[PDB]
């Protein structure tokens, strides 16, 4: 049994009260107060539509993924990754796809900088989409489940679906459950072919073991995964550490 499996079993033993105290203990988060208030009023400039804009920004500002040219955003939801990419100097077009409908996020129309080069298409299940040529491939799909075998299936399905979209392009792909041995096998194969590395984002909650496969990096996947399992396991030991608060992103206004 992996350390990740021990983490998941302990997470599943927590009461709701314990879970709620654990999930943000020692993580980093952006202060969404201002954006939430603006979005409730229907403001269409400056605000990021979700926490996702700051989450992808964390990787971009560290050069782990450097969006450029035609960006595909799989599982765009509200559009946080798409609207953030729309303002980046090297980006020329953003196409977001998301399922939408009951139980899923609809794209939120915005007028943040570069909105005119964004097209968000809901009602699209990416598992039935044929691949398109793109210079940057983004994917933020992977629904958590109390069952790690359900998560294992969901993760492998994402890894198999994204591969045909990868053609010597920039990429950033969520890996929901990176600790199951079958997932590690796929990730190692994918890294041998497409390069890159798996990275834990500090803005992720402790309630998910998600890591992101980014194109610009190297390293040992197994070591990085076990480091996260040990980090998350140790976060059950101590009393709640309030999250480290950071400023949210200002996505500005205007066309390009
Ligand atoms: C973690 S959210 C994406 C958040 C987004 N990156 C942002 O910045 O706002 C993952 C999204 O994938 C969508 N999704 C899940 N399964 C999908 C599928 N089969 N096809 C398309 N979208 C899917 C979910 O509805 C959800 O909105
Ligand atoms: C643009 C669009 C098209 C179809 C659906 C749907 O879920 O049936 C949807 N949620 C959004």
């Amino acid at each position: 049994e992996t350390l990740g499996e021990k983490w998941k079993k302990k997470l599943n033993q927590l009461s709701r009260k314990e879970f709620d105290l654990y999930k943000k203990s020692g993580i980093t988060e952006v202060d969404r107060t201002e954006a939430k208030e603006g979005l409730k009023r229907g403001e269409t400039t400056h605000h990021a539509v979700s926490r996702g804009s700051a989450k992808l920004q964390w990787f971009v500002e560290r050069n782990m993924v450097i969006p450029e040219g035609r960006v595909i955003d799989l599982g765009c939801g509200r559009g946080g990754w798409s609207y953030y990419c729309a303002g980046l100097k090297k980006v020329t077009e953003v196409r977001g796809y998301t399922k939408g409908g009951p139980g899923h996020e609809e794209p939120v129309p915005m007028s943040t900088y570069g909105w005119n080069i964004v097209k968000l298409m809901s009602g699209k299940d990416v598992f039935y989409l044929p691949p398109e040529k793109c210079d940057t491939l983004l994917c933020d799909i992977g629904e958590s489940s109390p069952s790690p075998t359900v998560e294992e299936s969901r993760t492998i399905r994402v890894l198999k679906m994204v591969e045909p979209w990868l053609k010597n392009n920039q990429f950033c792909i969520k890996v929901l459950n990176p600790y199951m041995p079958t997932v590690i096998e796929h990730l190692e194969r994918l890294q041998r072919k497409h390069g890159g590395m798996l990275v834990r984002n500090p803005l992720s909650r402790n309630s998910t073991h998600e890591m992101y496969w980014i194109s610009n990096g190297t390293g040992n996947i197994v070591s990085s995964v076990n480091m996260v399992s040990r980090l998350l396991l140790n976060r059950f030991t101590m009393t709640h550490r309030r999250p480290t608060i950071e400023k949210d992103v200002d996505l500005g206004a205007g066309t390009r």
